[PDB]
């Protein structure tokens, strides 16, 4: 399951995880690729039980979008440590599976 961030506070809980591979999917409601990869996005949580899946709408916590610097949807961030490892700009399924695979 991909559990939505609701505010800045959550967000940073959920990288406070140390070593678990952290993943956060930042969309937007308007935006149609993000819909499209959505579902992608949730068979991935079930196979990489490993990693912690989480989702922010940029538009409601946008703050967190800010910081991030996040200026294209659906953007995924991963972190690891509290830290950004890498992310992936883009609904593009091949480059966040690898993405997710590789730093689990």
């Amino acid at each position: 399951m991909v559990t939505q961030l609701k505010s800045a506070s959550e967000y940073d809980s959920a990288l406070a995880s140390g070593d678990k591979l952290v993943v956060v999917d930042f969309f937007a409601t308007w935006c149609g690729p993000c819909k499209m990869i959505a579902p992608m996005i949730e068979k991935f949580a079930e196979q990489y039980s490993d990693a912690a899946f989480y989702k922010l709408d940029v538009d409601e916590v946008s703050d967190v979008a800010q910081k991030a610097e996040v200026s294209s949807m659906p953007t995924l961030i991963f972190y690891k440590g509290g830290k950004e490892v890498t992310r992936v700009v883009g609904a593009n399924p091949a480059a966040i599976k690898q993405a997710i695979a590789s730093n689990v």
